């Protein structure tokens, strides 16, 4: 793979400065031995530049020739380290730094992915500050000003609570992207992994229920006068936050910090066979937190347009039918926004599971982190936008 | 009214049908006006009356004569704040904990990063003022924010300009640079930059005031009588001394460095330490092009605002202004030298093969 070639090319150049940092033959011999093996494995590989040229093409033959010169010089540098002379062995490494440039550098050029790390940090920070602060502000004015006397004010509070918890994880996973390791420990690993998943389910299901509530509001207004009670709305939202703890507790149970290649990882320890229960969870979060919520909201929309076509067919009120047609166009906004924000990451987790895509590629990292953010955007912007566009809410500002 | 504005635009897309829509639109406009806002509906009803006698286009333009935008601006300023503020603090920390400022350039980068971090530390207050349109933080925090904004503008620009002068002496006069580019000498220059710019800091902090303007609270500069004069003076000064002068110095440095590079390419001959100086000369061009692209927009905008009476409420004007303000913040916080220092010290972490 390209990964192996990338890793070997790194060890070679890493063990090249270890010779400078070496003070005794013990360190000098160790670096040259690692460099030798790494060069021999790198000549077996294919450069990105020549990923289209014959294994017996002239460009391919020169690539491998450079490593033959390199190994040759390593062998000469090793004999001086074996003799116990660190002056000549350290000086032979100068001839090695020139050889990698003069023959192999032509085929193995690298670019600094600092520009991308900034763009990602920028996306996640803007999504965090807009989300987290926006939702806290929504929650505050639903408490201090427009006290939750209406059913909608309770659904928006629930949505904004779920949205604020969702974005409160971003600083930690934004840190993990930058340092590649999890420094916060198992207690904060269990706290972050659980809140992420739990706030995903509570945010989607109150959003879905909020669409059901507007369906009852539009289609059954005479019956809605009894269902859309703030006491009834409180029950539904409590059940949503109670129910989703069937995702919260299990994730919090298996969230663990484990060491991988010297670094620390915050992952999910699925029971044996992990790869099966991983797949189960994946097939479940796709059906429950995507497929089912879309069908419910789509059905609400379909019935809302159908039972507004019935009011239209009667040809009664021109003003009342147009007012309710606005609410039916916003449930379409909600479902199109939901799909455009959630399908990317749901597709990603499917293709990641099956297809082996190089997790290190800059285009793959830009696409993945843009998909992760899109999901955060849908749950942190849905309560903020509904609120600041709600007439009664706009007033208490 | 929200409902009236809806009915006005609803029938607007709708002779029996044409007369019916205009009659409903007329009544709706008359109820919505129930002033520059009340005058617009008088123009609208007038055109509806002309459309009733019979273009259904002269009405769509008149009604034109906000949440989505406020979010986009909040997003820009929050991303510019977190990238700037955290990025500069990280640069300052590395300079202390690792590189230890033994070199003259490291002292210049510390100065730049200190100025950059102060610049972005004002964004949360200026981002709040945009959202609520009023200044709630009071005069004490008005004087503190307005002064830091201007002071960190001058210290950031002059630190950056002097750094280009330092790189000119390094390249063009290497024999003389051996005695000038001393870390003790670099400390003096940067102390003088932060001492000198208090000639902008103190005066702004002196006239920064909170006063009730348009029913709300504003954080502005109370220029001495005649206000309009001293406003213009300050504007012609920050344009010249904080844009024209820093560009000319850096451009001249580049131009002269470019010549010394053409001398070295033939007199010195074949060398790796010669292509090394060509890197510094390409770096100063990056710095000046970045400086112009980031600063010309807001410098052009403050000129136009002074003369042309542009609609301060228009969404296109608000999008342009806040994008210009942010661009200036971007140059001082996410500077090309700060990008290069972080590319230098964190190379093995970000460098990866061109797959
Ligand atoms: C190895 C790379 N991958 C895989 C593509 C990931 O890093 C990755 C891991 C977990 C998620 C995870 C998720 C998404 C879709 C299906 C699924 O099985 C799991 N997400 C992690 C993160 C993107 N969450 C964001 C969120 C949005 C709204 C409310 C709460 C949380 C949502 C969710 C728990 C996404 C990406
Ligand atoms: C009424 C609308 N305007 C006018 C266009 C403004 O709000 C406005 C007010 C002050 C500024 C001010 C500035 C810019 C250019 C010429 C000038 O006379 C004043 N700026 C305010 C803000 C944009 N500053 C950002 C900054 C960047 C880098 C380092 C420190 C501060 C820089 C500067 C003090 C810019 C816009």
């Amino acid at each position: 793979t390209m990964a192996d070639l990338e890793d070997n090319w790194e060890t070679l150049n890493d063990n090249l400065k270890v010779i400078e940092k070496a003070d005794n033959a013990a360190q000098v011999k160790d670096a040259l031995t690692k460099m030798r093996a790494a060069a021999l494995d790198a000549q077996k590989a294919t450069p990105p530049k020549l990923e289209d040229k014959s294994p017996d093409s002239p460009e391919m033959k020169d690539f491998r020739h450079g490593f033959d010169i390199l190994v040759g010089q390593i062998d000469d540098a090793l004999k001086l380290a074996n003799e116990g002379k660190v002056k000549e062995a350290q000086a032979a490494a100068e001839q090695l730094k020139t050889t990698r440039n003069a023959y192999i550098q032509k085929y193995l050029r690298s670019a600094s992915s600092l520009a991308l790390a900034i763009a990602i940090t920028a996306l996640y920070s803007a999504v965090c500050a807009v989300g987290l602060l926006g939702n806290v502000l929504v929650m505050f004015v639903i408490v201090r000003y427009t006290k939750m006397k209406t059913a909608t004010n309770i659904y928006i509070f629930s949505l904004a609570l779920a949205g604020a918890l969702a974005t409160s994880t971003l600083p930690f996973q934004s840190a993990d992207y930058l340092m590649e390791t999890w420094p916060f420990g198992e207690l904060l690993c269990k706290a972050v992994l659980s809140i992420d998943y739990y706030s995903m389910f509570t945010s989607i299901f109150t959003l879905t229920m909020m669409c059901v509530d507007r369906y009852i509001a539009v289609c059954h207004p005479v019956k809605a006068l009894d269902f859309r009670t703030p006491a009834k709305a409180k029950l539904i939202n409590i059940c949503i936050w109670v129910l989703a703890s069937g995702v919260g507790v299990p994730i919090m149970v298996m969230a663990v910090t484990r060491p991988r290649d010297g670094a620390v990882v915050c992952m999910l320890q699925f029971p044996s066979p992990s790869w099966y229960w991983d797949t189960v969870t994946k097939i479940c979060v796709f059906l429950f937190a995507f497929v089912v919520p879309i069908l419910i909201i789509t059905v609400c929309y379909g019935l809302m347009l159908l039972r507004l076509r019935s009011v239209r067919l009667l040809s009664g009120s021109k003003e009342k039918d147009r007012s309710l047609r606005r609410i039916t166009r916003m449930v379409l906004v909600v479902v199109v926004a939901f799909v455009v924000c959630w399908a990317p990451i749901h597709i990603f987790v499917i293709v990641w599971t099956l297809v082996d895509i190089d997790r290190r590629d800059p285009l793959v990292v830009a696409a993945l982190h843009l998909c992760i953010a899109l999901g955060y955007i849908n749950s942190s912007l849905n309560p903020v936008l509904y609120a600041f566009l709600d007439k009664n809410f706009k007033r208490c500002f």
